[PDB]
C-alpha cells in the first residue's frame, strides 16, 4: 500500500543523552574532555564520524571514531527511548497495512540492536542502516534500494525524518518527505511536504 520510511535517531527514539554520555567517554580516554562542547545537542546529526567531526575540527581522527563506536555499544540503551506516541503509531500504521522501515546513517547492525532493545524491530518490513548498502542520505540510493527490497514506487513513500538530507534524500528518489517536528529538528534550508507535530498524526494523515 504505502512505505514510510523512518530516520532512527531524533525521530523514532531519543537518543540525545546516550549519545553525549559515549562522546563524554571518549574524549575522555583520548584526553580530548576540554573539546566536550557547552551545548552537545546542536552537534549530534548524521553518525559517529560527522559527531567527532563537528567537536573535534582538525583535532578529528579516525581511529577516534571507533573508539566512539565502542564506549556507545556497551551503553546503547541507557537513557534512550522511543518518543511518546511512537511505540502506538508504528503498531498502528502496521495494522492498517502500511510496510515500515528504518533508513538511517547509523550502522546497520547497530540500528536492529537498539530497535531490539527498544521493542521496536518487529515492525519494521526492513531496516536499512549507515552502512547496509553503498551510500548513506543524502540519497537517493538508500532509498530507492529499501523501496525496491519493497515492491513500492516512490510515489507511495513518505520519508519521516530531521535532516536536509532526508528531504534531499525523498527529493532526489522520488518520495514525499515530513518533519518529525516532536524530534530533535536539524532542518537548515530544507522544506518537507508535510509537517508531523505528533506522531499520531501520522496516524492521521494516512487516514481518508
Amino acid at each position: 500500500m504505502r512505505v514510510i520510511l523512518f530516520d532512527l535517531d531524533g525521530t523514532l527514539i531519543d537518543s540525545a543523552k546516550d549519545i553525549a554520555l559515549a562522546l563524554e567517554k571518549t574524549l575522555k580516554e583520548l584526553g580530548l574532555e576540554e573539546y566536550y562542547p557547552d551545548n552537545v545537542t546542536k552537534y549530534i546529526g548524521g553518525g559517529v564520524r560527522a559527531l567527532l567531526e563537528k567537536v573535534l575540527k582538525d583535532k578529528f581522527r579516525e581511529e577516534y571514531v571507533e573508539v566512539f563506536r565502542k564506549h556507545y555499544l556497551e551503553n546503547p540503551v541507557v537513557y534512550t527511548k522511543p518518543y511518546p506516541e511512537i511505540p502506538y503509531t508504528l503498531e498502528a500504521l502496521k495494522s492498517k497495512g502500511f510496510k515500515l522501515a528504518v533508513v538511517s546513517n547509523k550502522l546497520e547492525e547497530l540500528s536492529k540492536k537498539i530497535l531490539d532493545i527498544l521493542n521496536l524491530s518487529g515492525y519494521f518490513d526492513l531496516i536499512v542502516g549507515g552502512d547496509t548498502f553503498g551510500e548513506k542520505k543524502p540519497s537517493p540510493t538508500p532509498v530507492l534500494k529499501t523501496l525496491e527490497i519493497l515492491g513500492e514506487e516512490p510515489e507511495k513513500a513518505l520519508i519521516v525524518g530531521d535532516t536536509d538530507a532526508d528531504i534531499e534524500a525523498g527529493k532526489r528518489a522520488g518520495t514525499k518527505t515530513a518533519l518529525a517536528l516532536w524530534g530533535y529538528v536539524k532542518l537548515n534550508s530544507q522544506i518537507p511536504d508535510f509537517t508531523l507535530s505528533r506522531p499520531s498524526d501520522l496516524v492521521k494523515l494516512m487516514d481518508n
